[PDB]
This record gives structure tokens, C-alpha cells and sequence, in this order.
């Protein structure tokens, strides 16, 4: 047992020396390192040129639809006028119309296909407003029904004007969308020598009216559904998809036997012992449980990877997520290699033996943090924009503890000194003490943590 | 004596254990952090959304009647040439007059109520100048009689022009004003099933002219009055704010009883020992105080928060500013819990430790600011827009301190080299010296001071 | 001696209870902290005033004379075609004739005085060229006299046009000027309930081709002479300038005195000990000498303050630089009273034994930081706007030092990638070590330095 | 032997001491200093003004040729609709026609030369499209033959319009470009006292279509060939450089002499005492090394810079890369002088003692910062602009590391919550985890390594 359990906690190295058993692990993770590097990498690069089609087709439908849209104007673009927003609907219907002679792309109308479009339509022009609504302001009166009716006119694409008697409810008008969808083929995929794809744009542009404050924002938004086109004329990517998938599965099954010989000699050795968990759990290799969640995550990702360059899957996030996780992981166990040489090994254990008490003293910094998030988004949060929202709030502390946008935070006070004298002097008091409290203790704690680890680690 | 002295500095499980009485304070206390953070957080959100409306309405109002007006560009808008004074004051009464048929509010006229305006009268036109003006730069001579003289014309809003002879007094105006108020119902309301309120704006645009500078600022600004529709037709708010109440209630006596009995064994161990300060204070509960402030400030908050919801009161600062502090005071009361676990407190008693030298250093470092934010002020002000107020060159320099904003500092010193050479030599060397001192020299001691505390409490 | 010797190094309050003598100089400067900060803080006050009528009159100007100008485009503002640069020239003309009837400003024309002006005239539009320019870029010859020859039209102001038979002589056209003067009288002085002063600006406008690369930069200055209106008709501000001065003579006198009696005792006791330098200058009081210094800037600043407020002098760099620097001083100084006190004596002494290694060690960093400064300035120079003079350079390595605009510095280089791969490659290599040696090695041994000599301090 | 192996490892001023021969590598590093700095501060300010004139004529150009430019819009310039193409191209070529009348500048045309230009032709206007394209996005069809087929109209500038007739294929366009050249001469040279040199600017406006994506973006490059001008008609700058060269050559003689001292002396140590490597190079001078590298890059860059300024030669990045280089090293070895003194060189030997672990964290920091790299380029390239490129994510990263650009960097991704909660969580995580881990954990275990080493050197 105790030659066994001598061996079970030996080096490679000196297992090398003694069993003279080949690394076949060690070399399974470089190589497993290396293929998941590579196939993020080819991921990567294939999804960044979809993207850039739909956004740069997206920039030209609000050049296109927008009435004197300009760029860099989109958080701001509004109505505010009755003859404005008649002319922002026509001018996007018209647009709309005119498309196949204006427009420096190739598109084609899509018709009927269910709701909000009738059979044969291709533009949905709708507006919402409620069932019944009563204002008079002047006597201070209003009877409303908050039921929303929906009334929508539809609109045949030519073929290679209702629409214009609108009559908007304004004083009970919820919102106004426009709704179509226009099909294109994506060329530019021949520059990765790949097969051109057929987009399907679904395009919503919305004027919205739900504040009822005289400013009715105008936006434009796209969903794309990418298709294989039914009729194209211009295999190492399912390959290596295939070969990562098998490298990951050899790489967790060789962990899974570790970590079971791991388990038994741990129960062999209490057994014996017999005749504490934190000591028990001591025969648990954790770079090797890190190593089994990136094979899982690397293995569902491919899977995904896979379904999604066949088309038949859309679930983009949660597969990137995966893969770009995976890959973190296997990148972050590199530190084990490094952890076998003794100079590396008192850098990694300076942290190690830090790591308890940081994360203590993170749980004591929260509370404070959190009181100052509250006390801040509840006073400043109506005079300063980037006091609007508690997780904004947040940001804008964590932002100014690190030196970050520190001018500007003060100088959107500033500009509401003497309007309220009380809220100016309350919000110099509470910035400058947190920020004070922050640098000169807090961050200093940390490093004095961190000091004393490596003092500890240097002199045992 | 002694036995009662142990049983009050002991911990509350230690106490548990000697005397058996249940803890109920802190219990109390969980639910008081619980409910009045649920408190702040529901207060928040509903005042948010008023924040919301209001902003809304006054850019849709700043939209509607600056001629020629754009986002983004409140801080330079102005006048420069007399038809365009005058083109802006009339376009601004032109669209008051317009405003039912081209606005998308709703919005109601508001006559008579007293100054500036008549009985009738929706829009007070006023021109302030100087009453007896002569100036003759020619001659450099001047007769002036500084007495403010104030010239109204009233409007009435049309039924569903004598302004239009306005003769501005252009050599010795002051000022000019339009006042006028306009009514909304607020039915934004209803996405929190709250009944809708019934708003008046207050809107006052200022066309400046006290620098007689040329140059003439334009701006609008909104007062909101809001009170409950006398005829609307579409309970867990105040009961939550009594129970806050209570439980705020229960805290503070059950925490000034505990104060009263640490006073009183304070007496009695100072009466039998007699049989210093620093001393005798040991017997105070710091927490406590901490507690009863906090459970003063929430009801306070919570009183006037009760009287806002009800449109008795619009206090809304102070009310906001109570609730905050408490709920910061209260959150960082949540340190005393972590203080029981030794792991915890040794962090906390570091920085308890470190406190009184930190704040010496504090007053140590003020002195030197001061005398850099005076001379920055002198020196720097008639060049440099951040130095133009001591707030400012406050703000400036702590942002410098943390890193933030050094480079366009540095650049708006540098667009004006060689027009004043000894100038901007002398802000290279302000800037850099202040700077390399506070980085090399002040940081680093708050550093050292916070590590000794942090070696003194681990090696006693 | 040795009495003697004991009382001079006494502290004031061990020298009061020694001798009894009262500590006159102490409340002194206590005073002169008073007065001098008070006679600062009102100067500032007043010059901010006059600072900010000069910079409203110039932006009118601008907005007044300057074809097409809009607010933020001074850097950028400038003629591209020949059509562009005429049209602006008579705009600026037109409205110089056109100022009465247009203007919000009152302004005074003023003629002759002297170049560029003839008598009776009011603006000067001059021309400079090469005295004889053939430039034949299609043969590659040119044969240029450098002489620059000017020619100026003269336009008298109107009585309440031969300048637009202007020919300009494009291929060897190295600028053109407009000159004018306008008189002011500046109201807003009645504000601050003093008597308002007469302003004569001087504008240039220049259109520049003296790079002739096609693009034309235009800008407008001004320069303001302030006078003493000659028939103006609407004494605590010389009273305090003198009490400055007599309180920082009587600091003088007291501080000199005291100087004189150190080097006494300090040549009594060498005489005595004979019967080195470093020891020798330890008898110097440098509190004394920083004392004499501030009372000397504060004296002259006074003088020329008083004589700049009596319209004598122009030179308010100078006075606001010594009033600034002697304030500084005098609030440093500061530290010298807590210097008498124990616990904050610890924190002012460990500064003390830090600085020498501190300096040391910014001796070090310098050469390096030059060399970094030449590289970055030669390679980078040619392609980022931030490196485009070696001022600008140390300030943009200096903010990248603490952390600051360093993402754009980064992106600015990016956008070149591809165009000069070689040169972006080097960018990368530059910025990364730059910043990696100085964050992680520099600034770690200025805190190494103070903490060491703080753990000297504290461990004696 | 050991008389000369104390002697060689002797201090510069020992060595004077012991032998007495004279210091004339020290005086000749000093000169060489000296010189190399002043050949480098000429050079830049030499190529500045090339560099200003080429960027001024860029934006003359600009301006001039591309419809409706303004400054600052460069990124975002682009067409949208077919006639905004058409009259932005036929815009630029009305404009080159037009140039003799319109310019500032003077410019001459240049005719044939080869391609794209026939014989006696000015501006050469091409569209590149496909062989074969047929594209039915109706019926998800295409047919593309990727053949590239270039047609070119050819416009002969005017002596003091078939262009017209262009027609676009829209749906198969691959780009537009316009190509021609100009003539000018740099006059502003004479302000340097230079005689002025001939320029060619080639000119090339894009008009891109390799997306097909509805925006078209417009771009213009220029090329700058210059040549000294065959007819021009208005020393101390070669003489200098072969003194820079005669400097460091002899130099490099002396180094190398040296360290072949060096190489002989380790040799007859190394067989006296065989009567390890590490032992064996501690007789290597590395300052020699650094000197000798340093010589042999300024004699490179000189005989390239010499070249140049003969317009032998148009490499200026090589030659400005090699003498910036090579002025950062001699600039490096000053701090060997300080070597030599006790107090600056315990600051140096700390910093010495410190780089190896320094490097070692560095290498154990650079996976984890690689495996972020990765993960966030892959999740967040999608929506977040500062993570479309690996090398942009990694600036970004090292942006936060240093405190830099954090708010807005939260900012971007809060502008996409509630579209992808999940992806917004994930950054959330993402970000506090990076930036928590990186300040509070790895930039204090560099300071406490950098004070470690400190102590070490304090205290042997
Ligand atoms: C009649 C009024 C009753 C008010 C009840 C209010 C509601 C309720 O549960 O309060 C709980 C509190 C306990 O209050 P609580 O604060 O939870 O309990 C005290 C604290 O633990 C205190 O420690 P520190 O807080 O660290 O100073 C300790 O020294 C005291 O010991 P001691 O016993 O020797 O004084 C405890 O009594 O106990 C009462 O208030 C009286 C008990 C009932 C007596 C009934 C008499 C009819
Ligand atoms: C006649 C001219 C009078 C000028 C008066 C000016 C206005 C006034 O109150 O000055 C106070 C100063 C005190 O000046 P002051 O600086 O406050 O006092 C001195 C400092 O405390 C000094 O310490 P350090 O400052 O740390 O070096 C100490 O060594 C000297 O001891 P010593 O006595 O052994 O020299 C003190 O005299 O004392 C006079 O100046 C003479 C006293 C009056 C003699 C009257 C003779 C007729
Ligand atoms: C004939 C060629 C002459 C070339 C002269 C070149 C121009 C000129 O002044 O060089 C000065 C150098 C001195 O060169 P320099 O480098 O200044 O001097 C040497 C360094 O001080 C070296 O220390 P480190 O640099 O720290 O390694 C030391 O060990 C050598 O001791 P050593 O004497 O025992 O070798 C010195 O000679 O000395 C010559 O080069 C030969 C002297 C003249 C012999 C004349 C013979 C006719
Ligand atoms: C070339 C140039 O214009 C220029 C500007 C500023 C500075 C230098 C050169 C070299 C020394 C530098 C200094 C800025 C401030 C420092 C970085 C100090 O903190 C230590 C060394 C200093
Ligand atoms: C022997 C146990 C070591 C476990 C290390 C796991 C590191 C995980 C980093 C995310
Ligand atoms: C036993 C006394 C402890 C008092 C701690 C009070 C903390 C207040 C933080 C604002
Ligand atoms: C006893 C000598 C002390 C001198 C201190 C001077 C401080 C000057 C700071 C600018
Ligand atoms: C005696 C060996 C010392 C070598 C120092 C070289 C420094 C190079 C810095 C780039």
C-alpha cells in the first residue's frame, strides 16, 4: 500500500522512472490543446464573416427605410411631430416599393407565409393603440380600456396605395411597426471558397409610442435565417470536427480511469487506516476534473458545431459559449506542466495559498459594495445617466475603483451644481469617499495578501 | 460583578450558550437588511420611470420650440445675430400657438394663476433691460442706472398677433424670457398598474444676454407638478412601508435598550473600580449606534416617501438620500456577522488597525493638494477648461491621481504652446511633479501602511 | 554653548516653556496662510471674468466672420477650392461692414494707429507672395525668389469697395491676412459691482498656404487691450494687497532674523569644536528658507497685482505664476506643524528617508524612458498623430505609464495593419514591453523603496 | 594569471588607478551618445514635414474628389443607393477635369506610363466583375463563374466624355476604381532652407462591392514618389552622417577588442583551472554586446538614411526602425555609468536579481491571458466591436489589466441586454472574473516578487 500510494502521487517524471509506463496522457493533452485551438480558431473565423454580411446589410436597410437616418444616430432617432412620422412610415412604405431599382443589393420579396402578413402580402404596416381611450388634461379627466387593438394594412410588392390613407389614433396610439422580409444570396462566402448561402432578412421597424411623452423613437431591426439555396453551382471540416471529438473522448476516458484508481486507492488507504474528509478528497486530482468538464464541453460544442454548419441549428450562442469555454479551461491546465519545476511550482503556490483569504476579503468588500450600489443608483440615479440602472451602477463603481472614466463621472454632477446644491454636495461626499476608501485600503489589503502568500511560500 | 462583565463582551452564540435567551435581534435584523432593500429597490423603480416621463417631455419641448435645435448640442446652443434672436423667439410663440395640431402629446393650456401671467393669458413674453442705457464705446463713456426694468406681452392660446411687434432694446437688454404652461396625463403609468397622474409642466426658455458678450445662450428648462386626476377611471405599497416601520421601530428599541445596559455596567464597573475615557467608552457598541441611526434614518425616509406616494409631498431629494444612507448603513452593518469568524476578522481588524494612520496621512496629503489645486486654479484657469473652478481642479487632479484622463489633459496644454511658452513650460512641470509624486511617493504609503497593519495583526 | 545650542533645536512649545518667549512668528504664519489664500481666491475671481468676456466676444467673432464656422471645427477649418477661399474672404469683409445692424454686441470701429492700417482706414486685407514664383511641376523646373512681397487693400469702415476686386496670386500665395479693430465696453462688470473697463480687440483672421499642399487652414484671433473707460458713470481691495504686503515683510523679517541667528550658533560651534558640511548646514532651518522664498513671490506677485488692477500693466502670467507658486508654498509648509507631532511625524519622516532612493531611481527611469521617447517618436511618428513631437510622445508614454488611453493608442496603430505590417509588428513589440517593464517592475520598486523606508522608520 | 583576471574584472576608475591608461572607450560612448541622439533628432525632423505634406495633400484630395466628404467621416463613407454611386464616381471625374481651375494646389497630369493607363490617357476608371453571374435569389438559384473581367474607359486630361456612358453590373460588380497621378513640387522646403523636391501622387479611389451586402464603402489612398526637380533654381548634413559612422565604427573596434580580451582570458582561466557554461560567460561584457549591436544597427541605418536623402532610396520605415532602435540601446547603456555608483547600482541589481521570476510569472500569466483571448474573441466578437480580431481582443484585455477604456467597454455589451440574456450574463462573468483576477492577484504577486527582491539586496 504504501509503495502503491508513493507511486500514486508521483511525478510523470519519476512514474516514468520507476513503472517506465509511456505519457500517453500527457501528450493526448498537448495534442488535444493544439486541434481545439485550432478548430476555435476555424469557428471563429468562419462566423465573423456571417456576422459582418448581416450587420453591413442590416447599415444599408437603415440607410435605405430610414428618413434622414445618418450614422451614429440610432440611440437618438425620433419623431416628434405628426407630419415627421407620416413621413418616416411613407418613406419607408415607398422605399420599400422602389427597392429592386435603388438598391445596390439583389433582393426578392417574400409573401404571405402567416402573420402579421395575409396571403400574397409582402409589407405589414400595423398600428396598435387602445380599445377605448378618453383623455382630456384640460379637466383632468381620462377613461381607458388598456385592451390594445391592432389594425394592419398590407402591401403587394410590385410586380417587375392604401397605405397612404393611414389614419393614426395619436392620442391613443400604443406603437407603429413595419414588417417584411427580403431574400438574398451571400457572394462573399466565395472568398473562403465556400458555398454561397441564402439569406431570408426579416425586418421590424417600430415607432414606438408607449411613453406617451411627445418623442416616439424610431428603430430598425433584423433577424436572419440562414438556408442552403436549392439549386448552387459555383470535406476537411467534418474531418477534423470528427478526429477532435474522438481526441476528447480518448482524453476523458483516460481521465475517468484516473481519477476511479484515484477513488480506490483513497478508499483502500481509509480502510486501512481504520483498522477526515478534507484529508480524503487529497486523492482527488483536480487538473483532471478540469480536464473531464472541457472534454464534455468540447464534445456537446462539436456536436453542436456540427449541426450548425449543416443548417440545421441556429443556436450559435450557446455552442460558441461551449467551445470558447473549453478552450479556456485546456488553456488554464498548461499550469499544471509549468507546476512540475520548482520556480514556476513557487509562483503557482504563492497563489494557491493566497486564493482563501482573497476570496474572504472579496466577500467582505461586497456588502460595502453593494450598500454603495444602492445608496448611489437611489440618489444619482435621477440626475446622472450612468446611474440609471443597479447593474449600470455597478459598472460605473467597478470602472472608477480601477481609475477609469473618473472625470466625466464627476463632471456630469457638475453640471447640475446650483440646480440642487444638497444633491451635488451628497454625490461629491459619496464619490470621493469610495473611491478614497477603495485605492488606499482595499486594493492595498489585496497586495498585502498576496505579499504575505509569497513570504510565506519563500520562507517555510 | 466580573461574571456579568464576561456575559456582555460575549459573543451572541457564546451568549447563547451561557444563558439560553434566543437571539432575536439578529434575526430582526436580517429581515430589517431584507425588507428595507426591497423597499429601496421597489421606491426606486417606480421613481425612475417619473424620472423617465419628465425627460422625455422636456426634450420633446426642447425639439418643438428652439428653432433649429439638435441633441447634443445644449451646452453651445445660441444666438449671434439679431434676426436670429428674433427668429427664435418667434418660432418658439409660433409653435406654442401650433402646438395641438403638429405635436404627438397631449397636452392642455394653462391661463391665468399670477406671475408673469395675466388672467387669460397662456404665454408671458418678457424682455428685461436696464432702465436707463448709454453707452458710446466710441467715446468710451458710459451712463448706466443698473435698476432692472421688465417688459411683458401676454398671449393668449387659440380657441379650438401683437407679438409679432416685439422691438428688442438690444444695447441694454438683460435678458429675455417666455413662461408658459402646458398639461399631460402621464399613461405611461399603466405598464406598472399604477393609476396615471396628471402632470403640469412648468417650461421657461431663456435667451441670456448678462455677458453682453455678443454671444447670447439659449436654453429651456421644465418644472413638473404632479398631482392625481380628479376623475380617473382605468394597497400592498403603504403596508409594506408600515411594516418597515415597525420593524425599523423594534430594532431601535431593542438596540437602545442593549446601549442602556452597557451604560449602566459601564457606571458600575467605573464606581466599583474607583472603590480614564478611552476606557470607559470600550462599553459602547459602535454597531448599535450604527443600527439606531439607520433605523432613525429608514423611518424618517419612509415617512416622507408615504407622504410623497400619497402627492402630499414632492421632497423627493431628501427622501431618496435618507432611504440610501440607511440602506448603505444598514448593508455595511452585515461586516459585525463576518467579525464572529476568525478567518474574517483578521482581515477586518487590519483595516480597523490601519484606520488612524490612513486618516493622518489623509490630512497629511490635503494640505499639499489644496496648495496644488490653488495654484492650478490661478495658473491654469484662463487656459485650461478643466481648471476653470477649485471643484473642478479638484476633480481634475484626483482623477490624475487614479490614472484617468491624463492625456487629454496634457493635450489641451499642448494646443496652446508657443502662444505662451512660459506658460506652458510651467503647467509641463506643474502637472508631471504632481503627478510622479503622488504615484511614486503618496500611493505607495498607503500601501506600506495598510501591509504593516496587515503583518502586526498576523504576527502579535 | 551647549545651552544654547539645546534651546535653538527646541520645539516651539518646549522653547515657550523654557523661555517664556511668545510665538509670534507661529500665529504669523497662520495669518499670512489667511490673507494670502483669501487674496488669491479673490484674484482669481476677478481675472475669471474678464477670461471669460474675452473667450464669449471671440467665439461671436468666429460665428460672426468666419463663412460656414460651426462650433468644434476650429482644427479643422479650411478652404479646399479657389471659389471657397474668395467666398470666405468677403464674407469676413461683408460682415465687418455689415457689424452694426447685425452684431448683439455694441462695437466701435477704430482707424488708422499705424501698420497694417493706413489713416482713416478700419481693416486691412493684405496678401503675401513670393516676390517672383515660376513653378512648372509638368517639367519639374521652378525658379523661386523668397522675397515675400505684401499688398494690402484698405477699407474704411461705414458712416452711419474696391477689396472685392481682389486677385490673388494662388501658385505663389504664401497667406492672407485681415486685420481690424473693435471697441467694447464690458458691462457685465456691474455683476460684480465693479466699473465696467474698456476693450479694444484686435482680430486676425488667416487664411494659411504657407505648406501649399491644396488645403487652406483659416483661424481667427484676437488680442484685448484693456483700459479705464475716459467718462465712467454707474478701496478694500488696495487696503488688503497692502496688508499682504506688510504681514509677508514682517514673516521676512522674523524668518531672516532667524536665519542669521542659526548661522551664528552654527559658527560659534564649529569655532568652538575646532577649538565637515553636511553637518555644518544642519543648523539651516529649510521650513525658514521656503518662508523667505513664498514671502518674496508673494511680495512682487502683490506688486505687479496691484499695478495690473491700476490698468499699468498687461503681465498676468507672471503675477498669477508667483501669486500660484507662493501659494502652494505656503500651504505645503503646512506639514511643518504636524511635523511636532508624533504619529504624523512617522509618515512625514519616512517620506523624508524615501525620497533620495526615490530620486535616485527617477535618474534611472529617465534614461530609459528617453530612449523609449527617440524610438517611438522616429518609427511611430510618421503614422500616429500621437507621436508626432517628442512632447507629445513623453506625454502619451507618460499616460500610457498610469494607465490611461491606452485602448485608442493601441487602435490607432490597428488601423494600419496590412498597409505597413513591419511597422505595426514593431508598434505591437514597442507598446507591450513599454508598458509590461513599467507597470510590472518600475512602479513595484517605488513601492518596494517607501515601504522599506517605512519598516526603517518603524523599526529603528 | 590572477593579477590580469583582477585587473580585467576592475572598475573603469580602478583600472585608471592600477595602469593608468586612458578611458577613451568611456569619452567615445559619451560622444556617440551625443552624436547618434542629434542624427536622430535631424532625421525626424526632416521627415515630419515630408510626412505633413503627403497627409495635407491626402485630405486636399479628399475633399476635392469624393462628393458630399466631410472630415472625421472617412470609416463610415459609402454609398447606399445606384445614383449615389453614379454621381459620386462621376463626380471624381468632373473633378480631375475640372482640377486646373478649382485647385489650390498646383498640379500637373501625367499621361500612359503602362497599366491601367493606355497611351497619352490621364485617369483610368475600371469595374471589375464576374465572368458569369447569374444570381436569382427568387429561386435560391446562382450560377457564378468566380472569373474576375475587368472593363476600362480611359479619360485623357484636358489641354488647356465616353465616361458618361458607364454602366454598371450591379448585380455581378466586384469594385470600382479610378487611377491617376498628379504632379506638384513641395515649396514649403524652403522653410526648412531645402531646395524643393518633385512629388508624384498616385491616386486611387475604391469604390468596394466584395461584400454585395448593399453598402458600397468609398475610399482614397495616395502613393507619394519623389525625385529631385531637373531645373531647380532658388552640406553639413553628409559630413555629419560619415562622422556618425567614423564614430561607431571605431566603436565597435574597441568593443571587439575587448570582448576578445575577454574570450582569451576565459580560455586560459578555464585551462589553468582544468590543470561549467553558467561560470564560464560571466567574463561576456554585455554591455560590450549591447554597444556592439548597437553600432553595427546606426551604420546600417545611416548608409540607408544617406541613401534616402539622395532619393536613391524610399524605405524610410527600415531605416527608421534601425536608428530609433539603435537610439534606444545607446540610450540603455547609460544606466551602465550609474552602475558603477553603490546607490543607484542597489537599484539596479534589485531590478536584475527580479527579472528572472518576473519572466517566469510572465509566462505563467501568458496562458491564462491567452485562454481569455480566446474565449472572449469566439463569445463576444458577435456583438462586441473592441472583440472581432484576436489581436484587438488582447488589446482590449491589457487595456482593463491597466484600468483603461472599462466603462465603455460594459457599456457596449449593456447596450444588448435583453436581446441575448445569456450572452450578457456570460460577458458579466467574463469581465468582473478577468479584471478581479488580474488586479487584485497577479499585479501584486509582481510587486511582491520586485519587493522580495529588494529585501534580498538590502539584506545579504
Ligand atoms: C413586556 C415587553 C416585552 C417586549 C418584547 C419585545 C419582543 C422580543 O421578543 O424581544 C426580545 C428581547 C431580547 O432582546 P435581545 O437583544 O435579542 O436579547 C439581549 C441581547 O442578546 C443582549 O446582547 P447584545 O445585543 O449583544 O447586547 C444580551 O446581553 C441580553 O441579555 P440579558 O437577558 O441579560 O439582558 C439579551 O436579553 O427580550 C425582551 O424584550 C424581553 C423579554 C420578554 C419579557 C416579557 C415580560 C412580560
Ligand atoms: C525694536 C524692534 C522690535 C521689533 C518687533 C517685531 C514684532 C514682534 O512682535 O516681533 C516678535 C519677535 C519674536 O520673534 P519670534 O521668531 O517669534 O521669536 C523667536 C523664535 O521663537 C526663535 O525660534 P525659531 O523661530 O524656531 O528660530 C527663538 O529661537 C528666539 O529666541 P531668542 O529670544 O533667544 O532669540 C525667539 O525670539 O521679537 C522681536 O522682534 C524682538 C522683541 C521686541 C524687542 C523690543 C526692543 C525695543
Ligand atoms: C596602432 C593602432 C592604434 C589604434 C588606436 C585607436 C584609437 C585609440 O586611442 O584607442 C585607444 C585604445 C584603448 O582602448 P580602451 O578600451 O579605452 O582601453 C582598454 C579598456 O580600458 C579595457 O577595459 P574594458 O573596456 O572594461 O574591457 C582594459 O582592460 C584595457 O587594458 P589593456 O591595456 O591591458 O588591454 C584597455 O587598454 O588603445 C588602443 O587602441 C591601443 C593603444 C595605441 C597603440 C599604438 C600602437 C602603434
Ligand atoms: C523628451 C521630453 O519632452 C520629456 C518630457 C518629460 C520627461 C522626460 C522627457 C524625461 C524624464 C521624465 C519626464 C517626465 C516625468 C518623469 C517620467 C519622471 O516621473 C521620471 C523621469 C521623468
Ligand atoms: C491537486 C489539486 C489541484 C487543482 C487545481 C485546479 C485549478 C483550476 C483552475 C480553474
Ligand atoms: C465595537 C466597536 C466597533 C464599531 C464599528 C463601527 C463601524 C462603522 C463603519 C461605518
Ligand atoms: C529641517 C529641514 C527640513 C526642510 C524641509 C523643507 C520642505 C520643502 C518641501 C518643498
Ligand atoms: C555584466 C553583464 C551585464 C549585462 C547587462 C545588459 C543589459 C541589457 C538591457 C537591454
Amino acid at each position: 500500500l504504501r509503495r502503491r500510494l508513493k507511486y500514486f502521487f508521483m511525478s510523470p517524471c519519476d512514474k516514468f522512472r520507476a513503472k517506465g509506463r509511456k505519457p500517453c496522457k500527457l501528450m493526448l493533452q498537448v495534442v488535444k490543446i493544439l486541434v481545439v485551438t485550432v478548430q476555435l480558431i476555424l469557428f471563429g473565423l468562419s462566423n465573423q464573416l456571417a456576422v459582418t454580411f448581416r450587420e453591413e446589410n442590416t447599415i444599408a436597410f437603415r440607410h435605405l427605410f430610414l428618413l434622414g437616418y445618418s450614422d451614429g444616430a440610432d440611440d437618438t432617432f425620433a419623431a416628434y411631430t405628426r407630419e415627421q412620422l407620416y413621413q418616416a412610415i411613407f418613406h419607408a412604405v415607398d422605399q420599400y416599393l422602389a427597392l429592386p431599382d435603388v438598391s445596390l443589393g439583389r433582393y426578392a420579396y417574400v409573401r404571405g407565409g402567416g402573420d402579421p402578413w395575409t396571403n400574397g402580402s409582402g409589407l405589414a404596416l400595423c398600428q396598435r393603440y387602445y380599445h377605448r381611450g378618453h383623455v382630456d388634461p384640460a379637466n383632468d379627466t381620462f377613461d381607458i380600456d388598456p385592451m390594445v387593438v391592432t389594425d394592419c394594412i398590407q402591401v403587394d410588392p410590385p410586380e417587375r396605395s392604401s397605405y397612404k390613407n393611414l389614419t393614426l389614433k395619436f392620442h391613443k396610439l400604443v406603437n407603429v411597426t413595419i414588417h417584411f422580409r427580403l431574400k438574398t444570396i451571400n457572394l462573399q462566402s466565395l472568398i473562403n471558397n465556400e458555398i454561397p448561402d441564402c439569406y431570408t432578412f426579416s425586418v421590424l421597424i417600430t415607432f414606438d409610442n408607449k411613453a406617451h411623452s411627445g418623442r416616439i423613437p424610431i428603430s430598425l431591426e433584423t433577424q436572419a435565417h440562414i438556408q442552403e439555396c436549392k439549386h448552387p453551382s459555383v470535406s476537411f471540416r467534418l474531418l477534423f470536427d470528427v478526429v477532435v471529438i474522438l481526441t476528447c473522448s480518448l482524453s476523458f476516458l483516460l481521465c475517468a480511469r484516473s481519477l476511479l484508481r484515484g477513488f480506490l486507492l483513497q478508499n483502500e488507504f481509509v480502510g486501512f487506516m481504520w483498522r477526515s474528509l478534507w484529508e480524503r478528497l487529497e486523492f482527488v486530482n483536480g487538473w483532471y476534473i478540469l480536464l473531464v468538464t472541457s472534454d464534455v464541453l468540447t464534445i456537446s460544442g462539436t456536436i453542436m458545431k456540427i449541426g450548425i454548419e449543416a443548417k440545421n441549428l441556429a443556436s450559435y450562442d450557446v455552442c460558441s459559449i461551449l467551445l470558447g469555454t473549453s478552450t479556456l479551461l485546456v488553456w488554464v491546465g498548461v499550469i499544471r506542466y509549468l507546476t512540475f519545476f520548482h520556480n514556476y511550482n513557487i509562483l503557482i503556490a504563492t497563489l494557491r495559498v493566497a486564493l482563501p483569504s482573497v476570496m474572504r476579503f472579496c466577500c467582505c468588500v461586497a456588502v460595502i459594495y453593494l450598500g454603495y450600489c444602492f445608496c448611489g443608483w437611489i440618489v444619482l440615479g435621477p440626475y446622472h445617466v450612468k446611474f440609471r440602472s443597479l447593474s449600470m451602477v455597478s459598472e460605473c463603481l467597478f470602472s472608477l475603483i480601477n481609475g477609469d472614466d473618473m472625470f466625466v463621472t464627476f463632471a456630469a454632477m457638475q453640471a447640475q451644481q446650483g440646480r440642487s446644491s444638497l444633491v451635488w454636495l451628497f454625490s461629491q461626499l459619496y464619490l470621493y469617499s469610495f473611491i478614497s476608501l477603495f485605492i488606499y485600503m482595499v486594493l492595498s489589503l489585496f497586495i498585502a495578501l498576496i505579499t504575505g502568500a509569497y513570504d510565506t511560500i519563500k520562507h517555510p
